[PDB]
């Protein structure tokens, strides 16, 4: 049977694997899952995912609930042998290793960020703190890029689908005026046709946060092209 | 080329890392980074993984900045066709589904726990939000066990090695009597050869953060 994604596009993660979808011409069945309503605490959905969290995807009997063993597993199975999920084992684990900063420092912080508006309202989140601890993750990334034309190497792979959904909501609300291999290699990704899966979630996800959290986004911030 | 292993046996991934080389009896450099003094800034590390994190791991040109690709990387070159990273594809996307959620849930909420004591001191640090967090991730591996020995199957994986480390690491501080599978579970796990690894650093980490948190577990 083929995959089935439940998703919310204003998430990330869920951007990531909707790329990879799109780049690849998989045929997913999608299911919406509304993060904002609560419906990821639905009983159903619960004893799927216990984590209550999207993108979850079910493919025959396997069942994922991260979204880089996703981007993995469909690249595996959709991209078998090609450069997304390189071939040669060193060029792989620097995929995989930059997956994991996504998942660990990126996400991790972006979330930390989103989650306190949500909670808290705008107005009383601590913005500098969460300044400082996402221009630490652009920081890093500018390293990254500055050896390397891609995230994880010379050529798009899954690290660039899964850092650059989050990356296009953290600039929402922080430039990257100081950050020219950021914002040289966010323009080229920006480029890609695979990128117009990113921009309607992106877009909802703004909508939703300003009305949810009693704010805006400063229209400057974010990179348009 | 052997491999370089930055490491703080105090931090749960680092003693992963650290099961999976006794148990595959992988001949590795240790360099010591104290993270409680912040040696994880020093210009040099910091060029090397401007993460500032352990464990690191240098093979050759390879520099790994995250546990579980450690993990991946140590078990793909020194255990292949062994069961720790399964290579039947279900299999080992199972395994690796179980690795990312000790990635972004329950070492997240950990280190979450954590990083509050040491910033905050453990007097100010909202103990009950914490632990209801913590025990929601003690109830998904509780269903994750329902039918297996193991958190990803049948057999000890990848997905052992890294939940354990963190799990007796939250275990400081929360029990559990609660949990039938989890509790057998982490008593088989403590069974093996391998988890002498884990026992130096859960220790110095304790003695390490009732110090600074000023406070003691109740364990
Ligand atoms: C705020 C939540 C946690 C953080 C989530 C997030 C975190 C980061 C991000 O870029 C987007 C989102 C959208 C959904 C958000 C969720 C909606 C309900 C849940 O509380
Ligand atoms: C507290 C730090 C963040 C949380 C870290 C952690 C987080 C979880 C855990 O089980 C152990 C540790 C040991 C090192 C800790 C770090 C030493 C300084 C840093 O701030």
């Amino acid at each position: 049977p083929k995959p089935i994604l439940y998703y919310d596009e204003r998430s990330p993660p869920v951007r990531s694997c909707l790329m990879l979808i799109k780049l690849l011409d998989i045929d997913v069945e999608l299911r919406f899952v509304n993060l904002f309503k609560g419906e990821q605490f639905q009983k159903d959905f619960l004893a799927l995912n216990p984590q209550h969290s999207v993108p979850t995807l079910v493919h025959g009997d396997l069942v994922l609930t991260d979204s880089h063993a996703i981007l993995i597993h469909l690249a595996e199975k959709f991209d078998e042998g090609g450069s997304l999920w390189p071939q040669e084992h060193a060029e792989r684990m620097k995929v995989l290793n930059l997956l994991l900063f996504e998942c660990s420092f990126l996400f991790r912080r972006d979330s930390d960020f989103m989650s306190a508006i949500v909670r808290q309202g705008f107005a009383n989140v601590d913005v500098a703190h969460h300044e400082r601890k996402l221009t630490e993750a652009y920081i890093i990334m500018e390293r990254y890029l500055e050896n390397s034309d891609f995230m994880a190497g010379p050529q798009l792979t899954l690290a660039d689908l899964s850092i650059v959904t989050t990356l296009s909501t953290v600039n929402l609300m922080f430039p990257l005026s100081q950050f020219p291999r950021l914002r040289r290699w966010f323009t080229a990704m920006q480029q890609l046709d695979a990128y117009e899966a990113n921009c309607s979630g992106l877009e909802k996800l703004r909508q939703t946060m300003e009305s949810v959290g009693s704010f805006q986004f400063p229209s400057s911030s974010a990179v348009v092209t």
